[PDB]
C-alpha cells in the first residue's frame, strides 16, 4: 500500500479503535464484536510496523488490552502555534485599539468586527488529515500541548470525520464545564473532603486530564469552536462571521455566542448589552472578545510577541475585594458533615453586600492556610458563589487563630467524629439528618418504600407526624396520610407499602439504617455472620473485622454507632413494631 495510504488507514483504524473503546468501556453500546473489534486492533500493528514512522505513542496499540483506552497526556507541539489575546478593561482601549488599526487605513475608523462571548474554559487544538480525527491536545503553552484525544471524545459533540475540508485542518475552540456542572462537581467534592475547584477553566482542566476516559464523560464537560490554523486557506472563508457558521455546519459545536458590530463605539454596545447577562449564560464568561472581520486583512496584521492586533479581549470588571475574615460558624448538613462558614467583615462585589461566606471543608481552610484574625481576598467562584480566594498573609498580626471544629454537633449535641477527611455527627437521629434517613431507608434498595415520595418525606417531617425512620409504622393512623393530597385512594395504599416493608430482612434492614461505611454488600456480609440485630449489637472488634470487607478502620466506627444509645433506641423501637431483625 502506497505510504500515503497506509497514513490514513492508521488514522481511521485509530479513530475507529478509540470510538468503540468508546462505545463499549463508556457508553457500554458497542455496534461492533469484541473481537470483530481486536480485528482492528491488530490490522493497526500491522500497519505500524510496515510503516514504522507512523508509529505513534498515541496509537491505541502503544498500551492496548480489555481495559479502558486511556489518553496519553505525552507534549505536542501544534502545527501551528496558538496564541492568546491582550487584555482591554476600558473603552478608550479598545478605541485606541481600533485607532492602531488605523495605521493603514482607508476613509475609515468604524470596522467592521466580530464580537462573541468569552468562554472561560481551556483552550484545545484539533487536528485532523483527509478529515479524520488524528488528536487533540490542549494549549499547554501556546506551542506544545498535553495529547487528550480520548477525553475529547466523551464530549458527543466534537465531531470525528469532517466533509469538505482541507486536506490538512487545525480547527481551535475551547472545551468548558457549565456552572451547573461546575457546581456539581464542587458539591460532590466538598463531601468527600476534597479540595474544591475555584474556576470553571480549571475544573474543565481537571476533568479533561483524568487517566480514565470514563470520568471525564460523568463530568459535564461541554466544547465549543471559534478558529482554524492549518486550513484558513483552503477553506475559502473569508470574514470571521462565516468561519462560525462554516464550523457549526462541519459538525463542530459553536454555542458561546457571537455578532457583528461596527467601530469601537458599536463594539462598546454589544460589550454592555452582555455585560447585563453576565450571568444568564449557562457558562462562566469573563469579557467578549473583538475580532476584525476581514480574514483578508488578518495577514498584514501581525501578531505582536505573543498575541494577535486584528483581535481583542474587552474583559468584564474584575469582581474581587479585600475584607477581614471575623469569626467563623459551623453548620451540619443533611448527610451529617458539619460544613464551615465564615462570618466576613461586610463587604461588596456587584452591589450585592457579602457577609457571610462558606468556608467548605477542613481541606480548603487548610490549603488556603485561612485562620481567623486573617484578611481575605473574596471573589465569586463561577461569578456565583462568593469564596475566599486567598487570605492576605503578610498582613497577618500574628495574633490570628486556627479553625478548629467544635467538640460536639450544634445541633444535637452528640460528641462529633472524624470520618475520613471531613468532621461529622455519627448521630443516628441528630435532627439534621432526618431527612436523608427517613428517604435512605425508603429507596428500593433499603426498605422499599415507594410512597414515601421526597416531598410526603419533608411534608411528613415539617407537620411533626415524623422524627426518624420507627415514626413510619406508627403512622397507621390512615386519619394522618389523609390531608397532604392524599385520600384514601392514596393512603391505604402507601400504609401497606410501611407494612410489607417490615418483612424485608436484616440484611437490607442494616443497609437502611446507614451505618458508617456498611453498604450494600457489606451489610449482606453483616447480617449473614450475625443472623439477627441482637448479636451483631453483641458483636466484637474481632468479630467484625473478621468479615469480608470490613477493615479495622471500619469496624471500630460501626462498634460505636451500635453502642450509641441513639442506635439501640431507634433499632428497639423498630422491632418493637414488628420490624424483622433476622437475615431474610
Ligand atoms: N471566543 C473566543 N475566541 C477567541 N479566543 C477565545 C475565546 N474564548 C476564549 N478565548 C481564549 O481564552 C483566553 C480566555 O481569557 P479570559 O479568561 O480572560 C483568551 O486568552 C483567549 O485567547
Ligand atoms: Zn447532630
Amino acid at each position: 500500500m502506497t505510504r500515503e495510504e497506509a497514513r490514513r488507514r492508521i488514522n481511521e483504524l485509530r479513530d475507529l479503535i478509540r470510538y468503540h473503546n468508546y462505545r463499549y468501556y463508556v457508553l457500554a453500546d458497542p455496534e461492533i464484536s469484541d473481537a470483530e473489534y481486536d480485528r482492528l486492533l491488530r490490522e493497526l500493528k500491522e500497519l505500524e510496523e510496515r510503516f514504522p514512522e507512523f508509529k505513534s505513542p498515541d496509537s491505541p496499540t502503544e498500551q492496548v488490552g480489555a481495559r479502558p483506552l486511556e489518553p496519553t497526556f505525552r507534549p505536542v507541539r501544534h502545527p501551528t502555534r496558538m496564541y492568546s489575546l491582550d487584555n482591554a478593561f476600558t473603552y478608550e482601549e479598545v478605541l485606541a485599539f481600533e485607532e492602531r488599526l488605523e495605521r493603514a487605513l482607508g476613509r475609515k475608523r468604524p470596522f467592521l468586527y466580530t464580537v462573541e462571548h468569552k468562554v472561560d474554559g481551556l483552550s484545545v487544538n484539533l487536528y485532523y488529515e483527509e478529515g479524520v480525527l488524528v488528536f487533540g491536545a490542549t494549549r499547554g503553552d501556546g506551542e506544545v500541548g498535553e495529547e487528550v484525544t480520548q477525553n475529547l471524545l466523551t464530549i458527543p459533540t466534537i465531531p470525528r470525520r469532517l466533509k469538505g475540508v482541507p486536506d490538512r485542518l487545525e480547527v481551535r475552540g475551547e472545551v468548558y464545564m457549565p456552572i451547573e456542572a461546575f457546581l456539581r462537581l464542587n458539591e460532590e467534592l466538598e463531601e468527600r473532603g476534597e479540595k474544591v475547584f475555584k474556576n470553571p477553566r480549571n475544573a474543565a482542566a481537571g476533568s479533561l486530564r483524568q487517566k480514565d476516559p470514563r470520568v471525564t464523560a460523568k463530568r459535564g464537560l461541554r466544547a465549543t469552536f471559534y478558529a482554524l490554523g492549518l486550513g484558513l486557506e483552503e477553506s475559502g472563508l473569508k470574514s470571521q462571521y462565516e468561519l462560525l457558521l462554516w464550523l457549526k455546519e462541519k459538525g463542530f459545536p459553536v454555542e458561546h455566542g457571537y455578532e457583528k458590530a461596527l467601530g469601537a463605539e458599536g463594539v462598546e454596545e454589544v460589550y454592555r448589552r452582555f455585560l447585563a447577562q453576565r450571568h444568564a449564560l449557562p457558562f462562566e464568561a469573563d469579557g467578549v472578545v473583538v475580532k476584525l472581520d476581514d480574514l483578508a486583512l488578518w495577514r498584514e496584521l501581525g501578531y505582536t510577541a505573543r498575541a494577535p492586533r486584528f483581535a481583542l479581549a474587552y474583559k468584564f470588571p474584575a469582581e474581587e475585594k479585600e475584607t477581614r475574615l471575623l469569626d467563623v460558624v459551623f453548620q451540619v448538613g443533611r448527610t451529617g458533615r458539619v460544613t464551615p462558614v465564615g462570618v466576613l467583615e461586610p463587604v461588596f462585589i456587584e452591589g450585592s453586600e457579602v457577609s457571610r461566606v462558606t468556608l467548605h471543608n477542613e481541606s480548603y481552610i487548610e490549603e488556603l492556610d485561612i485562620r481567623i484574625g486573617d484578611w481575605v481576598l473574596v471573589h465569586k467562584a463561577g461569578g456565583v458563589i462568593p469564596e475566599v480566594l486567598r487570605v492576605l498573609k503578610e498582613r497577618r498580626t500574628g495574633e490570628e487563630r486556627p479553625i478548629r471544629w467544635p467538640e460536639t454537633c450544634p445541633e444535637c449535641g452528640h460528641r462529633l467524629v472524624k470520618e475520613g477527611k471531613v468532621h461529622r455527627c455519627p448521630n443516628p437521629l441528630c435532627p439534621a439528618k432526618r431527612f436523608e434517613a427517613i428517604r435512605h431507608y425508603a429507596s428500593r434498595k433499603a426498605m422499599d418504600i415507594e410512597g414515601l415520595g421526597e416531598k410526603l418525606i419533608e411534608r411528613l417531617l415539617e407537620k411533626g407526624l415524623v422524627r426518624d425512620v420507627a415514626d413510619l409504622y406508627h403512622l397507621r393512623k390512615e386519619d394522618l396520610l389523609g390531608l397532604e393530597r392524599m385520600g384514601e385512594k392514596s393512603a391505604q395504599n402507601l400504609l401497606r407499602q410501611i407494612e410489607e416493608s417490615k418483612h424485608r430482612g436484616l440484611e437490607r434492614l442494616l443497609y437502611a439504617l446507614g451505618l458508617p461505611g456498611v453498604g450494600e454488600v457489606l451489610a449482606r456480609n453483616l447480617a449473614r455472620r450475625f443472623g439477627t440485630m441482637d448479636r451483631l449489637l453483641e458483636a466484637s472488634l474481632e468479630e467484625l473485622l473478621e468479615v469480608e470487607e470490613v477493615g479495622e478502620l471500619t469496624a471500630r466506627a460501626i462498634l460505636e454507632t451500635l453502642k450509641d444509645p441513639a442506635f439501640r433506641d431507634l433499632v428497639r423501637r423498630l422491632k418493637e413494631a414488628g420490624v424483622s431483625m433476622e437475615s431474610k
